[PDB]
């Protein structure tokens, strides 16, 4: 585990990690929620990143940040 970053500037959810804090950072700048890729709008992002289940999922997964993946929304083919 690691100390835990400042919160998202953007919809207000807490990120756990550095990870999920700038992944964050990346899709509230564009109003997606950072976990199930909803495109949100400027007023729908903190109430959908507030209220989201597949964030506990993928913080889940954050909490075994070993793991290979980061932000897979950056992976494309
Ligand atoms: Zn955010
Ligand atoms: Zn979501």
């Amino acid at each position: 585990r690691e100390l835990k970053p400042q919160t998202c500037t953007i919809c207000e959810t807490t990120p756990v990690n550095a990870i999920d804090a700038e992944m964050h950072d990346l899709n509230c700048s564009y109003n997606i929620c950072p976990y199930c890729a909803s495109r949100l709008t400027s007023d729908g992002l903190a109430r959908h990143v507030t209220q989201c289940p597949k964030r506990k999922e993928k913080v889940e997964e954050t909490e075994l940040y070993l793991n290979l993946e980061r932000i897979p929304w950056v992976v494309r083919k």
